């Protein structure tokens, strides 16, 4: 941050948050591109795989920047324009995470993206280490999740969504539907065990739907299922709470 003994000093810290932002644009721009088309072709899908992982390794860089509590580094990060890349991963989060999701053919695509929102996660997280009450840290944090309330809102109720699948999974009404430990579960047989739930609404229903893949048998192995939407679910929702 502070080359001190030379004459001139450089901000690498605040250069790697530029280079966050611009990256972050481009993926934003990308996106905003496939946007409006149904199917990401094969070098659409490489290209956001390739750009995830360079904006992974610019996040877990400024975590390692930021952690043993270096508060001079926090502090740039704090007033530099983080933020804005931020509350932008935060939109392109929010969007994918909801078109992907109903698409089988990206599900690789998927767990990349919610591998960065994790690194962003953490990111965060070790700003907030060695915080103080009424932190501007935490005012700048707190401003970013007002501005971003949408994205976060949409991101929370798919986490909560997808965490309340493990207990509809678990309920005795889909043990008494799949008295035997096959699990592969017919499309309507999930669907009226959604509406048993009672902690669906209809809209969560149809997303469950359409999100559920199944084979030709019109069956669905509710254990792959559960365990792709969940697990990442359950982790990145632990770090957000």
């Amino acid at each position: 941050r502070t080359q001190t003994g030379n004459n001139t000093t450089v901000n690498i810290i605040i250069s790697t948050v530029d280079y966050l932002l611009r990256v972050q644009e481009s993926i934003s721009d990308f996106y905003w591109y496939y946007s409006g088309k149904d199917v990401i072709d094969e070098q659409g899908q490489r290209n956001f795989s390739k750009a995830i992982q360079v904006a992974k390794q610019v996040f877990n860089t400024l975590t390692e920047y930021i952690q043993g509590p270096c508060t001079g580094n926090q502090q740039s990060l704090a007033h530099s324009r983080l933020w804005d890349a931020v509350v932008g991963f935060l939109h392109v989060f929010a969007h994918m995470q909801m078109k992907l999701s109903q698409d089988s053919s990206q599900i690789e695509l998927l767990k990349e993206l919610m591998d960065l929102q994790k690194d962003m996660v953490v990111m965060l997280l070790s700003m907030l280490e060695g915080n103080v009450v009424n932190g501007t840290i935490g005012k700048q944090m707190v401003d970013m999740l007002v501005e971003s309330s949408n994205n976060v809102e949409m991101i929370l109720k798919f986490f909560d969504m997808f965490l309340k699948l493990k207990d509809l999974t678990s309920s005795d009404t889909f043990k008494e539907y799949d008295p035997d430990g096959k699990g592969v579960i017919s499309k309507r047989d999930f669907h009226k065990a959604m509406e048993s739930h009672k902690h669906y609404t209809q809209s969560e229903t149809e997303f469950l739907l359409s999100c559920a893949e199944t084979d030709e048998n019109e069956t669905l192995d509710y254990e792959e299922f559960v365990k792709r939407f969940h697990e990442p679910a359950k982790d990145i929702g632990f770090n957000v709470a």
